[PDB]
């Protein structure tokens, strides 16, 4: 599994009819890749390290706060592009992205979990499968990326 | 070395001078978090620019994966990133040893914004304040999320 996530002052996310379905203040916009492989085991880690990377600053401290401490919102966003391989080829090839109709099930599944590790009002999500357009206010900017197959 | 791109209708960078002023716009385009490692070479920052100034990430209406920003006449929002080499397999905190330090990563990063001018387009290449706090408004068209680590 593999996200890029960023730190934001707000997102709006929107789909064609444009129209907006979602939105955020502070918080994180998640963009989520989900693995051919991936388990259960691979989506807990990236909902652990969404909800707890200690991502603002606070009084004299720096990354020291997380997005539930500071009662902020996730924007979570499905992503297969980011399993877009570029190595042989300028023209990205998504072998490895978990086939659409498992993918949603595991991201729909993925979504509710962070709604029972946190809070059911301060989880957001987009249209999976869908043409988006997110206007996203990028506070830092602040860049994170992870890929779950990288630890085991 | 890392970078994130992300395909965008348009991105508007700001610094802090409630200061926050103007100082990089782009239209249709990428925006490409770029991290720059402790022992990149060369070699690395050529394989980025290449891949940012190649890979099909537009459409057309005939064809997926198509074009690219060049084909287009689009623009790039080259942007540093160190957060990009943010370690949190070990703990909420991320740690960036591996980011290469400050002022060498500046030198390096202003070479690659030569050479991405180059290999394409002065007026084609917009830049960030290296190292300053910025506030990005991006409008992310689809959106399109690329990862590419080149120690891979
Ligand atoms: O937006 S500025 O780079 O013309
Ligand atoms: O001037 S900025 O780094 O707050």
């Amino acid at each position: 599994m593999r996200v890029v996530i960023q730190r934001v002052k707000g997102a709006i996310l929107s789909v064609r009819k444009l129209e907006i379905i979602s939105e955020i203040k502070n918080g994180l916009i998640c963009f989520l890749g989900i693995h051919k492989n991936d388990t259960w085991e691979d989506a807990l880690y990236i909902i652990r390290k969404c909800l707890n990377l200690r991502l603002w600053n606070n009084d004299n401290k720096t990354w020291d706060k997380n997005v539930k401490d500071l009662n902020y919102e996730l924007l979570i966003v499905s992503q297969f592009t980011l399993f877009g391989n570029t190595k042989k080829g300028n023209k990205p090839d998504f072998h490895l992205a978990k086939e659409p109709n498992e993918a949603l099930i595991f991201y729909n599944k993925i979504i509710d979990e962070f709604k029972k590790q946190y809070n059911d009002d301060k989880i957001k999500i987009g249209k999976f499968g869908n043409y988006m357009n997110i206007d996203v206010t990028n506070d830092g900017p602040v860049t994170i990326y992870i890929d779950t197959h990288d630890i085991n």
